[PDB]
């Protein structure tokens, strides 16, 4: 009874069932150990600052199909990665199941310079959209890409696949059929000082690279036309051209 | 009490007072003899087909400040122009004062190849938007450019200025601050078989070439960012890239 997608959650996830929470809807990958996609819905009631971060194994998954906190030991030192959120904590932690934002189904080993740099700056602008009086929702889908060998977490024996990049698809209010939208894609090795505005892409590129269909409930004609056209939502997020 | 603009009618027109009708809001130019801009609001209830075209002098204007039917005598033979509508007849002819769509304040001498070609095909797609279940309004502003000498109507003694080009700025539903938008600009000499999708521009370009501020009630930051960025509404009208 919770719809975190509005226009249909993505198809093409490796799991036929998705986890549905107030914080987000997520589709796990038991092979990579990370979520294929995470969909969430920011409203005026969802942001909450200063929450704590008790990393925890997601109790709704089989423990063999996801990571545990122990699996991150030594990762920062060896790989210069953080425990990076997919659905962002500060944008969503006002919901009733907020601690699930720190479940490791919502985390990947994300390069620190990306997590703390352009990815964070994009999160900040994404969240700020909800402060506009005429913006009542931000609906986002985010996830990883696996396109090159990224090495392995040193602290685990579990088979897993570290992402090589991350993507984020955003629209406001009711539907990208009528409302502004955006899509971004960042390599893991994006420089710390990068401008997130330089990473705009089409939804079609993300779909072709991921094997997903985003906004899967839209009419075919809407999908074809809008997914090959970069959106204008980034212009409201401080981007030029 | 009638709001044909939603987000503020344009500023900068030569007349300090505009004519407000159910069919449109119009700002006349007593020097050129044509409207500086015409703003209108298509809904599911506004289109009507097959209405006739009884051209008439606008009774709300001083006759010296506008054209009369006699003024068009011989114009097609001299200049290959038609009596071209600014606010489109078929999209608006169901309104309560529809005959005002054929008042000459809503008409200019528009090259036949443009009127019957790309301009008409844009009108058709603009009108078709309202058939979509999720589109409840189309708000448009249209008007001329005055940049080169296009000749004089042979049938009048009045000083007048034939337009050199025509533009159309469109958005759907509530506001371009949140909804898709488009802008188009066509020279008078546009070839008959031209594809209207090849004439997309920014709102900023139209403003700079007219002295107007369109959507003048939007916040400054919304104006600055969106007006320099071509919109995505044309993708819903059959256009690509
Ligand atoms: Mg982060
Ligand atoms: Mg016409």
């Amino acid at each position: 009874s919770i719809d975190n997608c509005a226009v249909g959650c993505p198809t093409g996830g490796s799991s036929k069932v998705s986890i549905v929470r107030h914080a987000y809807t997520l589709n796990n990958n038991s092979t990579t150990k990370f979520a294929n996609w995470v969909a969430y819905h920011i409203t005026k009631d969802t942001p909450a600052s200063g929450k704590t971060r008790n990393w925890k194994t997601d109790p709704a998954l089989n423990p063999a199909d996801t990571l545990a906190p122990a699996d991150y030991t030594g990762a920062n030192a060896a790989l210069k990665v953080d425990r990076g959120h997919q659905a962002p904590l500060a944008s969503l932690a006002g919901v009733s199941d907020w601690e699930s934002l720190n479940y490791l189904s919502n985390i990947t080993p994300q390069k620190s310079d990306l997590n703390q740099g352009a990815w964070a700056r994009l999160e900040d602008q994404e969240r700020k959209l909800i402060d506009r009086a005429d913006i009542s929702s931000v609906y986002t889908v985010t996830g990883p890409l696996y396109e090159r060998d990224m090495g392995k977490l040193p602290g685990t024996q579990k088979a897993h696949t570290i992402p090589s990049a991350y993507w984020k698809v955003i629209f406001i209010n009711n539907s990208p059929a009528v409302n502004h939208y955006a899509a971004f894609l960042f390599d893991q090795n994006t420089p710390k000082g990068a401008d997130f505005c330089q990473f705009r892409v089409t939804v079609d590129e993300i779909e072709k690279r991921t094997g997903l269909i985003i906004w899967a409930g839209l009419p075919d004609d809407v999908q074809a036309s809008l997914k090959s056209k970069p959106g204008v939502l980034p212009e409201l997020m401080g981007c030029k051209n």
